[PDB]
């Protein structure tokens, strides 16, 4: 079982002693903090966490003891604050008289803005604020899977709007293939829920599950997928037999779209000469419900599409849409799910673009890239103390670094408002109470063991819409 | 609760009806696939994974009835292979006809070579070997945190032995901060173990249970840390009272060591002039067994390492030891926790080298670096199908993308040997059975639902020791 005891960096079951004396408060704030690109951030994640880790009672006496035992050895010393923990066990049935505020969830919020805020309730549980950093800075996670794919939608909406005129399935077009690509079962569940902020498409189920107990939708799934061959599939035929397996596949998948790995040999061959010529028959006859996607696997990303493309224009029926792209029949698609990055997707687009086809006949796949190559220091997620109350006087504190202005901290309590011109502002030094800046964004997610505030996910993805979507 | 039949890339529900018809096996392996650096890589893991998602019941008729209700909606259709889940629960009681052979966790294989094998049991599950794919593949992770914080240890043993003439106290030179730095709960106690296959000192305390719980130690714990400021317990006192901070910290833990990040304003001021004036009588009259550790957390790492050494050289009584390295006292070291990964950390020990700063002062913190900045393709950890029996006919399966020879995978049924100048070697085509190169140094650690076999985290750590530690005597 979860023991939040045991969920935190270890030097912090020692800032407990560390702190002034006759500290009632300590105040905490989140930010992705402004670097000297990822301008704006979309906020989710934290809901999952309040429910999962910090709700309800999460101390017991045999959770103590746990940790105490733990700790003895862990530190081969006694410290660990075994009073504060009984404290909050016999006030408040081990609810943690902590106050969370955060902007609504799905929010997209540029740089350098206040996205939650900590306190404590009760002057006896000041450390408790910082106890749970940890824990809450883990955040950063979701929030930085949902906010590079939705500056991967971006792009993708970009091109597609200029090579087609329009914006249709653009929520299919970046497809989640980072399952096995990713450090655990938790983390896959967490990463691939944040995808589905901005798109649809996934093959990572554990995201399903999450997003149906912590979110909710209207409707039955979030995410969808469809019956698709790997290279085991195809191989297990024989080498010789490869038009075998493509035929047999397609045929067992013909009402549905179909993804069949076409490079297991020869990715040019497969396309030309068995999907072009050998198996065309059972190609040119599909649905448009239900067309056959190519997927390439290896090679240079780009050159392998335009290639793929270039090979496929020349044995089917190629059109030029109303933009003036060339466009492949509806029931043939392709998919490029190798090497797929934000870096990468841009540059296949262009790519693709240059040589005028139609963002319509691709999508993507992204695995690592998606859901594993992101760290927390890319949008800075940070968590740092801003005020304390000290001998009843409230204090501002703050770092700054000498030889780093970037990793200057803001000042005292902290509220996000609009600004006229209807951006975002953070105000510092609690002058928010001012009232100069209209009501303060941030709202009481948790508090005293309650999780105060809840989002569905469908709000969660109205409020993650791209601009270009809404207008 | 975790359901197996909902652990898998989705796409892989739909595999059953792919395979060529009448195949009563699939037979498949894992290696870190080959291409200067990361050339061995420590496998450890799996035993992790067999024991939390694969063995015992695994399926029940509840999350039969729950994958086929996701999947439907999932799919918008009906391919869930209902009839192939409820034979292994109405013949087996829900454990999983699989069997899994893998070479002993700690060990330290050369790249390309085969780590572990999965193929089926029974006839009726011969989707079963991939379907399970997607989760064995995640044993990437732990293999890569592992296998990189070994390489760190290499480095830190080099500079080490050759400043100081020894390798005292090098399994607390590289310590673990990534726990806020990962993507999860579950990956901060997988990844803070993997690097305690190699250090004892980490922060992230959620490795000690994983640890405790899968695969043991006979001491009590396999981790270890000390007492530490952050930002918060100093910026808490105020601006102008970042003396009065430091002085209630080191005062509060006199007698045993104690980590102070003294960043918050002015390192350079904080080294020279609180530490290395105002409080310098609470320092020079501490323990060799209670150091105060000096906290850099900004700036260039190996610019402001240095700086902040020849700070605390001009402060403090300087020796020089015998390999003629020069030495703080045994009341003061540094920890650099800030932009530390295995390229930063190379480029901080050979300039310490330069200036003739012994590896003795001096401790590494790394978070991101070491727990989330990796990925799959790092040590391409590949799951792939070598070997399939259809018709009663055994076939030897493989790729081999025309664009990329890399991407080219094993042949048949694999083992592996020993070669006679005592290296590995990876056997295709079941060629090991012409006994050639003696035994199969595969173990069979996963049958039928029972764990087989399994390592203690004592004996994992010591298959994963350096040759130069291993040289002694
Ligand atoms: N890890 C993994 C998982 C799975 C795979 C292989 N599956 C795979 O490619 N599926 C796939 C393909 C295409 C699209 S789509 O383009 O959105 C599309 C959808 C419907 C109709 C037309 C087009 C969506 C899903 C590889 N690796
Ligand atoms: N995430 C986190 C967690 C914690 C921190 C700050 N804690 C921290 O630096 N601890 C620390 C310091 C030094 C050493 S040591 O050098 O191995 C050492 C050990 C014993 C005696 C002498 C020397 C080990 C641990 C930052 N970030």
């Amino acid at each position: 079982e979860f023991n939040i005891l045991l969920a935190t960096d270890s030097y912090k079951v020692t800032h407990y002693k560390q702190y002034p004396p006759n500290t009632s408060k300590v105040y905490s704030y989140f930010e992705c903090r402004e670097k000297k690109k990822y301008e704006e951030t979309v906020f989710y994640g934290l809901q999952y966490i309040l429910n999962k880790y910090l709700k309800g009672k999460v101390v017991t006496k045999e959770k103590i003891q746990e940790a105490k035992d733990v700790y003895k050895e862990h530190f081969q010393d006694d410290v660990f604050n075994e009073k504060g923990w009984n404290y909050i066990l016999e006030k408040y049935d081990g609810h943690l008289p902590i106050e969370i505020k955060a902007v609504p969830e799905g929010f997209v919020i540029p740089r350098g803005n206040v996205l939650f805020t900590v306190e404590n309730t009760d002057p006896e549980c000041y450390w408790l604020t910082n106890w749970i950093e940890t824990i809450l800075v883990q955040s950063w996670y979701p929030i930085t899977v949902a906010t590079n794919s939705r500056e991967q939608k971006k792009i993708l909406a970009k091109y597609l709007l200029e090579t087609s005129g329009n914006l249709d399935g653009l929520e299919y077009k970046l497809h989640d293939f980072g399952y096995r690509g990713v450090s655990s079962q938790e983390t896959a569940g967490i990463g691939a829920s944040a995808h589905l902020v901005n798109f649809k498409g996934t093959d990572t189920v554990a995201g399903l599950a999450l997003i149906k107990k912590y979110y909710g939708t209207k409707d039955p799934v979030p995410g969808y997928s469809v019956p698709a061959a790997e290279h085991s599939t195809i191989t297990a035929w024989g080498k010789d037999h490869e038009k075998d397996a493509f035929e047999h596949i397609v045929t067992q998948f013909s009402s549905v779209p179909v993804s069949v790995v076409s490079d297991s040999y020869d990715i040019y061959n497969a396309c030309e000469k068995i999907w072009g010529e050998d198996l065309r028959h059972l190609i040119v006859s599909r649905s448009t419900q239900a067309p056959l996607i190519i997927r390439p696997d290896s090679g240079n990303p780009l050159d392998t599409v335009l290639k793929v493309l270039e090979i496929l224009g020349k044995k089917f029926p190629v059109t030029e849409n109303s933009k003036g792209y060339k466009l492949l029949p509806p029931y043939l698609r392709v998919i490029q799910g190798d090497g797929v990055d934000i870096n990468t997707l841009q540059e296949i687009v262009e790519g693709m673009k240059q040589k005028m086809w139609s963002i319509e006949n691709i999508a993507f796949g992204s695995g690592g890239g998606l859901l594993q190559k992101l760290t927390r220091d890319l949008l800075n997620c940070s968590f740092k103390c801003s005020y304390v109350v000290t001998n009843g006087l409230g204090i501002n504190v703050f770092k700054d670094p000498v030889a780093d202005p970037n990793k200057r901290s803001k000042k005292g309590r902290l509220s996000l408002h609009r600004t006229p011109a209807g951006n975002f502002v953070t105000l510092e030094e609690g002058k928010g109470d001012l009232e100069e800046y209209g009501q303060d964004l941030l709202h009481t997610v948790f508090k005293n063991g309650k999780v105060t505030k809840s989002y569905s996910f469908d709000e969660i993805r109205k409020n993650a819409q791209l601009n270009i979507e809404l207008e």
